């Protein structure tokens, strides 16, 4: 609410980090390396962004990423297609979303219906090389399925602010070279903190 | 030109990384740590971004950052104030720019008039804690003065894609905890690469 923008901003930061590998590049530079070929990245302009959850945060991510020329599609069981259309997000059924996306971000509560929203079965329906962001709640993305998808290349990268357990006891995702992460920083701004 | 968007995207990446310390945070996570308090960040909405150089890349950065609610001001010796106004950048003389900015980004060629455009003198005229980006040409920002500004806290952070020497032989900037960096990745996208 106060914190809608802090979360939305982080999410968009994570999207740009996935496209360009800024965290990995910084660590390479700090280790004395100059690795130009390794961190060849991708332009966001023209790419499809799937937004799952079209409440305040989802809407704010949408309008920021639209300024980059991203095509913004999404799903929400509750928000009307008229409302989402008013902020430029084309709503489609989930099964239609998966194959279209270059990026996917999640902006849902953690409910039975949203736990492992992204799992083995939904990763299989994505475009190969999809990139995924979870700055919402840990568990929305099944962590085992994400690791399997990163191992195969089915997922090319992921940005995680939240984890099923916090801090995560299993370090395989954090340790993966194509994973960027923060210690649940989504509301951690000076501004969000004072209403 | 092809590559205007690749550069502009990287610059906006670096702005978001400075606000939220995403590269540092990822390193912290990869080192096994969960340091939430340490990486308290800042919201971009409502902040002032100064854009020095209002050509194609500067413009594109402007319109993207404007979607985050940033106030975009700037300076260019060639572009008229009515023209910059038409893409939402308020032009002011340089001396007026320094004290207003929360973030500064440079988008100039490397000329005598732009080498060390940011130096000891212009850092002193900035707001304490200014954050700086150079995704343009190495040397626009005086590297020595930038280090001194980071050491004093006058500059709270910097993001560098380019260096006076590449790879940089002097490692003090790169190694600083508030500096994020890439190995000259501004045009390093699959898309920019094929015209
Ligand atoms: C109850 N509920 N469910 C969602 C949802 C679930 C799956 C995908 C997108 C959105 C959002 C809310 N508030
Ligand atoms: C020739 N020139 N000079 C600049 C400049 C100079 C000082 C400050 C900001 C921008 C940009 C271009 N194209």
């Amino acid at each position: 609410n106060g914190n809608s923008l802090s979360a939305a901003e982080l999410t968009c930061g994570m999207i740009m980090c996935l496209a360009r590998q800024i965290p990995q590049a910084t660590a390479s530079m700090k280790d004395g390396k100059w690795e130009r070929k390794k961190f060849m990245g991708t332009e966001l302009n023209g790419k499809t962004l799937g937004i799952l959850g079209l409440g305040r945060i989802g809407r704010e991510v949408a309008t920021r990423m639209q300024s980059f020329g991203m095509k913004t599609i999404g799903y929400d069981p509750i928000i009307s297609p008229e409302v989402s259309a008013s902020f430029g997000v084309q709503q489609l059924p989930l099964e239609e979303i998966w194959p279209l996306c270059d990026f996917i971000t999640v902006h849902t509560p953690l409910l039975p219906s949203t736990t492992g929203l992204l799992n083995d079965n939904t990763f299989a329906q994505c475009k190969k090389g999809v990139r995924v962001v979870n700055c919402a709640r840990g568990g929305i993305v099944d962590e085992g399925a994400l690791l399997r998808a990163l191992q195969s290349g089915q997922c090319a990268g992921a940005a995680l602010d939240v984890f099923t357990e916090e801090p995560p006891r299993d370090r395989a995702l954090v340790d993966h070279e194509n994973v960027i992460s923060c210690p649940h920083l989504g509301a951690s701004t000076k501004e969000a903190q004072s209403r």
